[PDB]
DNA sequence: CAGCTCTGTACGTGAGCAGTGGA
DNA sequence: CCACTGCTCAGTACAGAGCTGT
């Protein structure tokens, strides 16, 4: 099982379906170096240098970023999880975000949100795009922001430098949200 | 983590390097694909239906085949098993084969045998070929038959069918030795 | 320098997969 | 909404750098 990385006062929280064999194994979030998470982060000026999964523990204090997932059971892939298993999941995730209250809940890939929505919000988001969504985290001021899966096991973009747009945008959205309190 | 499947009176005993993330995760030998292992067996004629990692414990009593690995820690794989480890692995592995004494000890993939031999027999082998090897298992009538990895991490045997050859040999070598044996 | 060894890296394929847009 | 696109991830041979003796 893979450790959450959560503190108070976060800008961002990256949010997987649940940890995979590799990540269970290394004990850190997003080991590849195939997978694009860590490059995206560097690419987008979200991190000033280029880091890797070994540095995950530093992300809250130094970049105000943290990690977690709907499910905590570790499997090979989402296709191994029950519907049931996801319910108790986002139930427990809502409860976390109500506790930690970051500015923005960022979802890895349409897939995971698409669930959360027709679960937490009782609504099949039809025709979904990436980035800021209309609903806040229930009982919070936390935004949901949907991000193309960091997994290169994907159609596009996959390729770390085309998901950078969404990182830049996220980054700016963060930036916007700190000016509000001027 | 991954349990040996071993009896007495086995013809063949596949010996993998160690148990990777899938296999670890599912307590069963050669899950993949890509492992061409369950494939080859069938299309090599060594089984008469194509089966998989969950018939693994039936391979003794039904086809007199058994399983085990040189080293036993779970890793990704593979290029990350220590220098040491492997040596000590081989001390245990020998003991088992003197315990159980299968007609043959198939090594799945070079570098294990490559290394086993380097350890057990005192020989760094020139230009290893796949197939039967000079030496018996010390103090047993058990043969050593090298075989190219069934991992698909391996470019120079692109497809499963680039490997069945050794399985058809393997059959034969067993088939010869089986009588003898009137 | 062949031969010896000591790392380093560059390699095919399919299966699984996220996403998009095709029946 | 099955299919279709790019791209991950699951040991081993040769390159070359750096010693030995013709």
């Amino acid at each position: 099982t893979l450790p959450d990385i959560l503190t108070f006062n976060l800008d961002i929280v990256i949010i997987g379906i649940n940890p995979g064999l590799m990540a269970a194994y290394k004990g850190h979030h997003y080991p590849g170096p195939g997978n694009h998470f860590w490059k995206c982060l560097f690419m987008s000026g979200l991190s000033e240098v280029q880091l890797n999964h070994m540095d995950d523990h530093t992300l809250p204090g130094k970049y105000g970023i943290g990690f977690t997932n709907m499910v905590e059971r570790t499997t090979p892939g989402s296709k191994d999880l029950s519907s049931k298993e996801f319910r108790e999941g986002g139930r427990i995730l809502v409860q976390k975000l109500q506790k930690y209250q970051p500015r923005i809940a960022v979802f890895n890939g349409k897939c995971i949100y698409e669930i959360f929505s027709k679960e937490v919000f009782g609504v099949k988001v039809k025709n979904l795009e990436f980035g800021l969504q209309p609903h806040k985290i229930p009982d919070t001021e936390t935004l949901c922001y949907v991000m193309p899966s960091s997994s290169a096991r994907c159609a596009q973009f996959p390729r770390a430098q085309d998901k950078v747009h969404y990182y830049i945008k996220l980054k700016d959205l963060r930036d916007q949200l700190k000016g509000i309190e001027r």
